């Protein structure tokens, strides 16, 4: 069986869904491991380091994908609409694996739907503990949460950490991080190495025991409210006017004082909440910045742009595009392991037979020989 | 007496010679501060924040030096043959304090004699143990290293600490630093405390325990071949050296993934540490952050001002890094000049006698009332 990577042609994608490590385990499982010429360069990958671990390079998109049983890439291929079909490239009745975006692109689905191609949307892998290393949000979400730390000090006049000298002494940055899931424990943990005073909050109550365990300060909104506020697959579920009225009182507070927030809280099939409303950006201090993790979900503050930095009330309001591929050469190779992880399962002593019984299998495809499976 | 401190004119320049802190203990000196509207907007410091420390604000550069008896400013000013004729504006006999580049710079040494004014050239402080606290160079330098390594983790496209996720484990990066001054221990610091590997190398032998003490790893070349001068400072070692030095260092420059290079040599170019060669070497991805860009570069590939990108390596060389650290420089350059006029002050009588005999007044006079008084500094009109 052969198994091909292309490049990813979305804009600004650097990433690819392979890696030297992770090739080596897919010829010693069987397979013919075909890359598209330089679909690794954004990533630090080279053809060469491929080939030495026993990957077959492809000149074009379309030889690399032409006879391949199993495509493996990050982003949803684009279609005929979008100006290039890269779904027509995929043979017909082949495994596709990607982060899909299916709940939100129902046209891609219904065009690999065309050409009987069973997808297995990554995105959707289930909740379930023997499924966190096959998980993508996790492994692609704790990069970004590292990157807003970065990218936050990068923008900001100031250094991180307190110093003190010959000259005098200079305070540390303070750090504000909104929503403490995969993303937000990894900011908080960079902010504080860095030497960042850090304060953080969230609805879920498990989250303030791993706060403190980083050393964060967390702030306390609504204690009682915090014991139901999560669900069976540990997400937050939205929770109202009146706790927003709590929370930003209570966040205010430190957010005078803060000088880099970061925002990262999503609530699961609904835009994002809320977090930083444009009176509050008002109230914070000439310098300050604003790192919105959740910009293309609907952003936590209303004055983020997608794929921009704004500037309003002295505030820098940061809102990057596509923060796993800002560290686009981490990044590949954990989703590369995802994918391996994923897959490896079903390939005996020798072929590859998905178990359609395996929850993460039953799962994550939407779509299987023109049926659609995952409405 | 008045002090003033105008907006910082030169391209780029987001520091100010002032904080609301400083200010305060001007005014508990017995002077009347100035400053100039928006001179504090690139520090993050407002009109408003001085105003409430006791300074006045002046609407124009020409209004907030016109009567000061003492000027305070960041980089030298600028002459007519500038385009913004900065002395003109500095009172005949006043005192002016700030990073002149003095040994460099004739026409503002001309200018400011022409009009009588005593300068004092801070870059110029002499490295005695009781000046620590007034050199700006160590100010400036130490953030500027801190910067570096921000600088560096921003253009990678790897995280810095090694990371232990569920789909698994992702290495450290690795980090070489070139050069262990203020600039560079400030590097060695950030970089471990975002968890990179760090080595570093420097011709004087007495850095190694200060890089061990920080949990970085020395490269050694010639443990026995003399490197520190009288002033702490290095050198030109020679061609025999640098070529041993680049030795070593290829072993690790080749694992290396953000090399931070910040070797200076008082009066001459940058010592040439990372050939072209040498870049070539480097695993693509890697960044070079080359903060002697502005004396010559301790990369030859670095170019002011710009991020150069070469055989898969980007080449970084910002100008002034220490303006890309504006809200912390700033208070910082005007804690090393109150700390230098403090003592000359006398309250009562409200008089600013500058000791002749105190090493830090003599070491950084550079003109007094019309007469040059560095020695260098000598010489005919243009
Ligand atoms: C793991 O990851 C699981 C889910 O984390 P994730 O990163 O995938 O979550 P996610 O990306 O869906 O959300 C990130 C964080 O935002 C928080 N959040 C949602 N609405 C919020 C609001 N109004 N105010 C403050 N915070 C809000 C969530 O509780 C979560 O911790 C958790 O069970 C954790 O144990
Ligand atoms: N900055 C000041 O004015 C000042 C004031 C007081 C004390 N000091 C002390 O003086 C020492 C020098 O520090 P600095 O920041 O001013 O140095 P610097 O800016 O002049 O040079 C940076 C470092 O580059 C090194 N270097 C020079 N040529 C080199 C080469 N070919 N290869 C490798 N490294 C090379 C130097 O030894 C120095 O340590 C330190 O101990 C500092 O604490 C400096």
């Amino acid at each position: 069986m052969k198994i091909a990577i292309p490049k990813e042609r979305r804009p600004g994608e650097d990433r690819v869904a392979i890696s030297p490590e992770v090739v080596k385990k897919l010829v010693g499982l069987g397979f013919e491991v075909i890359v598209e010429q330089g679909a690794g360069v954004g990533a630090s990958i080279t053809d060469d380091a491929l080939t030495a671990a026993g990957a077959t390079i492809a000149s074009t998109a379309a030889q690399a994908l032409s006879q391949a049983d199993v495509v493996w890439k990050v982003q949803r291929p684009m279609t005929a609409e979008e100006g290039t079909d890269e779904v027509a490239l995929i043979k017909e009745g082949a495994v596709l694996m990607c982060h899909l975006g299916a709940l939100t692109n129902r046209p891609v689905v219904e065009a690999l739907t065309k050409r009987k191609i069973t997808a297995y949307a990554m995105e959707l892998m289930p909740r379930i503990s023997r499924a966190q290393s096959m998980d993508i949000l996790s492994s692609q979400s704790n990069l970004a949460g590292y990157r807003a730390v970065i990218d936050g000090a990068y923008e900001f006049a100031r250094a991180f950490p307190m110093m003190m000298t010959a000259a005098g002494t200079v305070p540390p940055a303070r750090v504000l991080v909104f929503g403490v899931g995969v993303a937000g424990l990894q900011a908080i943990a960079t902010a504080k190495r860095l030497g960042a005073v850090v304060m953080a909050t969230d609805v879920r109550a498990a989250t303030k025991e791993q706060v403190e365990s980083l050393g964060g300060k967390f702030i306390t909104v609504d204690d009682e409210a915090m014991k139901t506020a999560e669900t069976a697959g540990g997400y937050a579920k939205e929770m109202g006017e009146e706790f927003r009225k709590k929370q930003a009182e209570a966040v205010l507070k430190e957010l005078v004082k803060t000088d880099i927030a970061i925002t990262t809280a999503l609530i699961p099939g609904k835009p994002a909440p809320v977090l930083i409303t444009e009176e509050m950006v008002t109230k914070m201090k000439p310098g300050s910045v604003i790192i919105d993790l959740a910009v293309e979900a609907g952003g936590n503050c209303p004055l983020s742009e997608p794929g921009k930095i704004v500037v309003k009330h002295g505030v820098k309001i940061v809102g990057h595009t596509n923060v796993p591929s800002r560290v686009a050469a981490d990044a590949s190779p954990l989703f590369a392991k995802n994918l391996l992880n994923f897959l490896t399962p079903h390939v005996d002593k020798k072929t590859l037979v998905m178990k359609l019984e395996d929850e993460t299998v039953s799962g994550t495809c939407v779509t299987r020989d023109g049926a659609i499976v995952h409405p």
